């Protein structure tokens, strides 16, 4: 076992230390958020950091780090949408956060394509397999490092015809979902099992 | 394509809308939290809400649902580790959500095992092979549905040898690290490919 100090971790170079501690949490999500601004300009960018807060009412959360754009765009409009990616788009979606023009869609920018669903004013990308509107609730700023902790509500979800089940269980490995590690690892699942409630 | 307004999600048994909601994020980490009180009792929880704040200084993130235990020994002591759940181990670690007595340790009622590591004052999971202590910072509660957003710096990490490239970066496969989806599915990772910075 090889033990890793604080002081240790401090060493390191930035980019090494960076691709170190991103590993520790463990699997993340990897989603596409998509936005637009309020004369219509789209984004489009993946995030690691979307987590789950409560199902009643059904709010989720992302953290951004410390593009402008996408956070821009939720604060100016208060609307995004949230995709899943899969495994047929996932190196597209790993594009979208390259530094384009100032104007640039990521959407005209790579192979992934907008979609626009039930009069939302922000758009999905067609290719996702699961997506959702969500509106924005609250964002609060975290000055320990610059982040904020984007929270929102979800409104409508649009997903694969057969993948959720009776019960609302829905299959990420069916439908294709990967998962990152780290800062630019893509995976996807290979189902172990369901437990009971223990 | 199917598509579930508002009001159908609403319209769900709260079990299923559970299930349903939950499976919205996407991958989800699974880890072990170890804690103990004043007194040296300890306790392990296991949660899918890990999310990565930062590298410079190391932060991690939790969401506490809206056990007791393993939050107030958190706010007690300011003390916690994070233990990586793997294949050989996600069952025990489900375990560890069930309603124990008061004053029965998860680790005591389950097949993992305490390991103390660096005169650090909370119990790490023996069994798991990426792990690391954790001083609480900060802890924000999220009165919008009863969560707490726990925010702690990383002390030391422990993590099995080999498993950390020359670039920082740590292969979660090879190291049998499992992902969560939903509320109770357990999956180990398949890797696709690591991209470039884009
Ligand atoms: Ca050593
Ligand atoms: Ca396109
Ligand atoms: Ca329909
Ligand atoms: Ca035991």
């Amino acid at each position: 076992g090889m033990h890793f100090s604080k002081e240790h971790i401090n060493a390191l170079e930035t980019r090494t230390r960076a691709h170190f501690i991103n590993s520790l949490s463990g699997f993340k999500s990897a989603n596409l958020i998509g936005t637009q601004d309020r004369q219509g300009n789209t984004n489009l960018s993946i995030v690691s950091s979307v987590i789950h807060l409560g199902a009643n009412p059904p709010l989720m959360g992302m953290i951004i780090r410390p593009p402008r754009h996408t956070f821009e765009n939720i604060m100016q409009t208060g609307l995004y949408t949230i995709n899943h990616v899969n495994q047929s788009i996932y190196e597209q979606a790993h594009q979208t956060s390259a530094r384009y023009d100032k104007d640039e869609s990521e959407f005209e920018a790579t192979g992934l394509t907008p979609e626009y669903l039930s009069d939302f004013c922000a758009p999905f990308v067609k290719e996702s397999r699961l997506k959702y509107s969500v509106k924005l609730v609250e964002h609060q700023h975290l000055a320990i490092n610059g982040t904020e902790f984007v929270i929102g509500e979800i409104v409508d979800v649009y997903v694969d015809d057969n993948a959720v089940q009776t019960d609302g269980f829905i299959d990420l490995q069916a439908i294709d979902t990967v998962a990152i590690s780290g800062l630019d690892c893509y995976y996807t699942g290979d189902k172990l099992a369901r437990l009971p409630y223990a």
